[PDB]
């Protein structure tokens, strides 16, 4: 799978980081409390722990299952140009 650009169009199932740890539920608090939820952004694709770019960062991210770790981008690739 890949994303386009920064990654705010991205609503595909990805939801691993770059480290290989698993992202957190989006509407879950724990480990870590946020509020990117679908409340505060209702456009911007926030299911289940997917990997999203609801804000303006460089590529798709997420809150980790890792208490240590608050956030990381995901494993993923920018897609190539379509040829």
């Amino acid at each position: 799978d890949c994303y386009h650009g920064d990654g705010q169009s991205y609503r595909g199932s990805f939801s691993t980081t770059v480290t290989g740890r698993t992202c957190q539920s989006w509407s879950s608090m724990t480990p870590h409390w946020h509020q990117r939820t679908t409340e505060y952004y209702p456009n911007g694709g926030l299911t289940r722990n997917y990997c999203r770019n609801p804000d303006a960062e460089i590529r798709p991210w997420c809150y980790t299952m890792d208490p240590s770790v608050r956030w990381e981008y995901c494993n993923l690739t920018q897609c190539p140009v379509m040829e």
